[PDB]
């Protein structure tokens, strides 16, 4: 499997009118996002720029990037949207090009992106104001998981792939900015989890069961519980 070629991607991507200001590929690091992270820490502005790893402490088995956006003029209530937004990025750039129909590979609320019951990718947000840092993980080579090779890429292009799912994730965020109905209209479409019997873990060993009806402003999950509306904040379900 090849490795990211930075300097395509760059020419690709950046700029006039896309958001993506700067790109980067580096071939190790712990994590894209305490990366990213660092920089603003530091004083950088990491709105629009990409961070991509070929490998996070196997290598170039999988899509590592980390992408910043700055958030603070946004309402803080619609921050939660954004980590959602990021999955029906890589949902949209993976489904063209994969074997499965697109029935049977959805969202999973917040976080995960199911192929055929298994997790092909990730996402991460984390957020340092002014700014969040989304990250994502997408398994290209690779517990119950899945990858595209699995899913009948029988050659799959990370650079390819990469650049697609970064065009996506501008379109997305882009919705997001501009409160755009259907972001979550999209979002719904495919989800999993909606209209799904769902038990949710609490922290003390407490749990929710509840049908996944909608998904409010905020991202956060509605459970209708015998009549009864039951709204959690982002956490982790099961399907039932």
């Amino acid at each position: 499997r090849p490795p990211l070629d930075e300097r395509s991607l760059r020419d690709q991507l950046i700029g006039a009118g896309s958001g993506w200001r700067q790109l980067d590929v580096v071939a190790q690091t712990g994590s894209t996002n305490a990366d990213l992270l660092a920089r603003a820490a530091s004083g950088a502005d990491i709105d629009g720029v990409v961070l991509i790893a070929e490998h996070q402490t196997t290598a170039r088995a999988q899509i590592i990037l980390s992408v910043g956006v700055r958030v603070v003029d946004v309402p803080v209530q619609a921050w939660g949207w954004l980590s959602l937004a990021a999955g029906l990025a890589v949902l949209d750039s993976v489904a063209p090009l994969i074997a499965v129909p697109p029935a049977e590979t959805g969202l999973k609320w917040p976080n995960d992106v199911l192929a055929r019951g298994g997790k092909l990718a990730g996402i991460l947000a984390e957020v340092a104001q002014p700014f969040v840092v989304l990250g994502v993980g997408l398994n290209v080579t690779q517990p119950d998981a899945t990858s595209l090779l699995d899913l009948g890429v029988a050659a799959p292009d990370r650079n390819r792939i990469a650049s697609r799912l970064l065009r996506e994730l501008e379109a997305r965020i882009i919705q997001w900015r501009n409160a755009n109905p259907q972001l979550a209209a999209d979002y719904r479409a495919r989800s999993l989890t909606i209209g799904s019997r769902v038990r949710v873990e609490l922290p003390g060993g407490q749990d929710v069961v509840g049908i996944a009806r909608d998904i409010d402003d905020q991202g956060r999950l509605c459970l209708d519980v015998g009549g009864r509306t039951v709204v959690v904040s982002a956490g982790d379900v099961v399907h039932l």
